[PDB]
């Protein structure tokens, strides 16, 4: 049993898996138009409402930023490196996200955040020298951490040969490529890699993509922020896909 | 019986990192006026940087780690130290001139971004994208401190930031000036991919908040969505400003 507080991760989960929903806990005496929209939500989809006090929430939830709305759910199905082949394999047409280096909890958050909106299926990430899920990360993840999978690998290079023979398109970006996102085909079976900041994706990683794409500078010094350069690339993606 | 006039002084302004000292190597040379650096101490990273230096005809130094750490308030310099004249603050009243320069503008306007963090984040994708300026409410926004030029990487000594007076007036100035004003907001009813972003324009882009006043809303020609897959999604002022800056860029490429 898990317990989720805050109206993002309220709802992300009514979106996703409102099946996880076992008992929620509202204030029992403020009207809110932030909560009915939900509040009804949750009613329609059976699930079991529960009034309490203040204090009810302030303590199981040691004094967060609950606006009023906490619940009592069950953990949601963690996704191994064992079972990606079978994620895939019910993949209509699979849209990955990878991310090689990034170690800040922040940026692991933002770069979920932007493949939930970008439709993503799953954010794949090397087991080894990457960030960790935690509070913050969950936190500027704006409840994409309940929507999109993260699935922590031990060799990058490994899954990347496992996707592609599984057809899936690998193309990652970088400032030796030859063309620009913009001259780059994002429809179909496809995975997008970014790599740190200011390494960029290992050798290895780089050297395991179909393709490479960079992304067009104004400035010979002008550079973009990792979650900002994933969400740019993402959209292009979701542009063509659409 | 009179009248004083401050006849002027000249103070210098100290600069540290390499995205500001090896930044404003490209991004503004003429201001530099002295340089420092470690005495007789090798650095395969300073060379790149202290060659385009000379070739600039600028002075450089080397001094010891007590004078960087103090001339530089104990701050993270880099080995980096950098005298150069005040920057060029753009204010309102520059704004026809500047526009008077361009033949396509390409404009960003900030509306509500009070996060130093977010200013500067913004202001690096604008940079990136080719903003020619930043246009922010002064009663609505972050300053561009240290946190918000530290964010920018270097953009904030490229890209001007101009604080307005009153934001809706500002923007009638605009579309006097044949600018195209887009603005971001869910309320549209058409995406940024429907949207006609070449020629003359300013990007509109509110806080994650209350999203982009009313008013403001009102003075856009257009109002555009960024598509999201799910009731849920929902993107961060900085990602959302850069995905829409380079959906710009796509198209008038």
């Amino acid at each position: 049993s898990e317990m989720i507080y805050g109206i993002h991760a309220v709802q992300a989960l009514l979106e996703r898996a409102p099946e996880r929903f076992q008992e929620v806990f509202i204030l029992k005496g403020r009207e809110d138009k932030r909560l009915l929209p939900l509040i009804h939500a949750l009613e329609s989809q059976g699930v079991v409402i529960q009034l309490a006090n203040r204090q009810y929430l302030d303590e199981k939830s040691d004094g967060a930023v609950h606006q009023g709305i906490i619940a009592r759910v069950k953990p949601g199905r963690q996704y191994q490196e064992n079972d990606l082949p079978d994620l895939i394999a019910s993949l209509d047409q699979p849209f990955l996200l990878i991310l090689d280096g990034v170690t800040d909890p922040h940026n692991l958050g933002a770069c979920l955040r932007s493949a939930d909106a970008a439709g993503v299926h799953a954010v794949i990430v090397p087991k080894d020298r990457s960030a960790q899920l935690n509070a913050t990360a969950k936190k500027v993840a704006c409840g994409a951490a309940e929507s999109v999978p993260l699935i922590r690998v031990t060799n990058l290079a490994r899954t990347m040969r496992m996707l592609q023979e599984e057809n899936i398109w690998i193309v990652g970006t970088a400032g030796e490529a030859d063309h620009t996102l913009y001259q780059s085909k994002m429809t179909g079976r496809l995975a997008l890699v970014m790599g740190a900041e200011g390494e960029g994706m290992r050798r290895l990683t780089r050297e395991h993509c179909d393709e490479l794409i960079s992304i067009p500078m104004a400035g010979s010094v002008s550079s973009l922020n990792v979650s900002v350069a994933t969400g740019i690339c993402l959209f292009e993606a979701v542009r063509q896909r659409s």
